[PDB]
């Protein structure tokens, strides 16, 4: 009913051009690089009220994860939608079935109370594996997609592939199936009794194995490449939008390009580090004051001109919902 | 919204007068005292559909759990509605904390499809322990409630109480205290963000310690017996219903009357080993003819006493539910 109350929210002019910033394993790992001590909850927990406090304004909405960025949401801009992080991070690399668990703390309730406008669900799924525990996944998402439609939020849930058999997601031989993995997932999870609204995936290929974007051997032409894109497009009538999965701010923006040339339909992204990754060193070395003013300047003109590709790339969601 | 509809179809005339055998570790335990091997899934699911078989007739609806109770669903009256556990049994008895857990196999959406009419979860709950534990508690059923109120199925939450700092619930110590414990219980999850329909819960007091009926040391005069049901009965505005807790079929139907006569406006029970106990001996070691002939027996005559207490004691949920 108010699912498209709440979509709206999260959007502008029917496109998501949000800001994501609920890394946690990962932002420790960034963190720690810089320093001789372990990042402390003081550090993540400033660092990410001072994200929020400096670059929602150029964004429509902010994802927030409820261990750390809670304190972040009320310096939040009052035009940014919200969305939350329902799952654990992270996953046992000491066996390849990659369960997914809540967080012990929190119900669709508990963080529709907290302010959340969407929830954001994060599953590692391999179409091709055992399917005992794609059958416990898929549960555990009917589960959660219940919990939304009777909370009347928007679910997200972002899709993460893998290969039972493959550790290394950037090796070659992962690159020739991926296409397969993401685009058989979304039509998996497309699928009525998931009761998904919006799918979060990334881009169907390794974009460092195609003809223009390397300057090394190649896997795809760019017509095959296309062909990905088209195959991803036809693979849901869900809206979707793409993760910047860690690249540079430049490659990002070009693949967007690409990606509307070639005929996909995004409708929006929910990028991360490509916007923000800079100011972690900053902030660490030269101090709060000093990461303030990157992201005053190189903060926001990492925003504003993904922003300006957006607006010239992505595909409002509203025609997708009649 | 046809969760009155439902509530119905494991009810007879605004009463629930119900078969429980959802049990599963306590019923190994029962089957591996009479015998050498333990016991194997073939006894377990055999017994489960000749007690389905005799007695469901004599019931208004039999629950019964998703592992061993799917064969005993087609043999099942076709008059009797259908409760599915949800819950995996038992607790990690090292520490105290006693966390809930669903079947990772199923969802409500699953239940449903199996052929629930209403879903059971079970709760171990201790009102004055550790509130970190218990907010993450009030966290899970906020979830199962959720879930039940999108597909739109009764919800019966099941209470059992126990204390953090006593083992043995049958214990004096335990029974000083098992009052407010229940209770308290009942009040904290009446609140509407739960989405229970029925609760499913202890009588208040350890009868083996009430005036009249016991042959030992005595904890309460009927005074303040009857002041404990009182209290029981203020504690919640929902529906709620009496398991047996595995006492003698007499005793129960004694408990009963006692009840009703205290004030207590219960609105029927969910019975298991009360009826059924002593067939689990006979199966194991005379076999299943003669198991089938206790249940014909001695069997039907306990559930038909039970059912001839019920309609002079229990009240119907009709009253409750506007």
């Amino acid at each position: 009913s108010n699912k498209k109350a709440y979509l709206e929210k999260v959007s502008r002019d029917g496109i998501i051009s949000a800001l994501a910033f609920d890394q946690r394993g990962a932002l420790k790992r960034m963190m720690a690089s810089h320093q001789k001590e372990e990042p402390t909850t003081e550090q993540i927990v400033s660092l990410k009220r001072l994200v929020s406090e400096e670059l929602t304004p150029y964004a429509s909405s902010i994802l927030l994860d409820p261990e750390y960025g809670l304190p972040a949401i009320e310096v939040k801009d009052q035009k940014a939608g919200l969305l939350l992080a329902y799952e654990k991070t992270g996953y046992d690399a000491k066996t390849s079935s990659r369960l997914p668990d809540c967080l012990e703390d929190w119900s669709v309730k508990g963080l529709k109370a907290a302010g959340a406008d969407a929830i954001r669900f994060l599953l590692y799924y391999d179409v091709d594996g055992n399917e005992a525990v794609n059958h416990q996944k898929k549960a555990y998402i009917e589960r959660i997609g219940s919990e939304c439609q009777a909370e009347d939020l928007p679910f997200f849930l972002e899709i993460l592939t893998y290969d039972e058999k493959i550790s290394d997601n950037s090796s070659i031989a992962f690159a020739k199936v991926k296409a397969h993995k993401v685009n058989e997932a979304m039509r998996v999870f497309s699928a009525k009794r998931f009761g998904i609204d919006v799918l979060k995936v990334e881009v169907p290929l390794n974009m460092a194995y195609v003809e223009g974007f390397t300057e090394g051997p190649i896997l795809y032409s760019k017509a095959d490449a296309a062909l990905a894109f088209k195959e991803q497009e036809a693979a849901s009538h869900l809206p979707y939008i793409y993760l910047s999965a860690g690249v540079s701010a430049q490659l990002f923006q070009e693949t967007l390009i690409f990606a509307a040339q070639s005929g996909a339909t995004f409708n929006g992204v929910l990028c991360g580090r490509a916007t923000w990754a800079d100011v972690v060193s900053v902030y660490i070395k030269e101090g709060e004051a000093a990461a303030r003013q990157w992201l005053r300047q190189e903060g926001v003109k990492n925003i504003e001109s993904l922003n300006d590709v957006l607006a010239k790339t992505a595909s409002p969601w509203t025609n997708k919902v009649l």
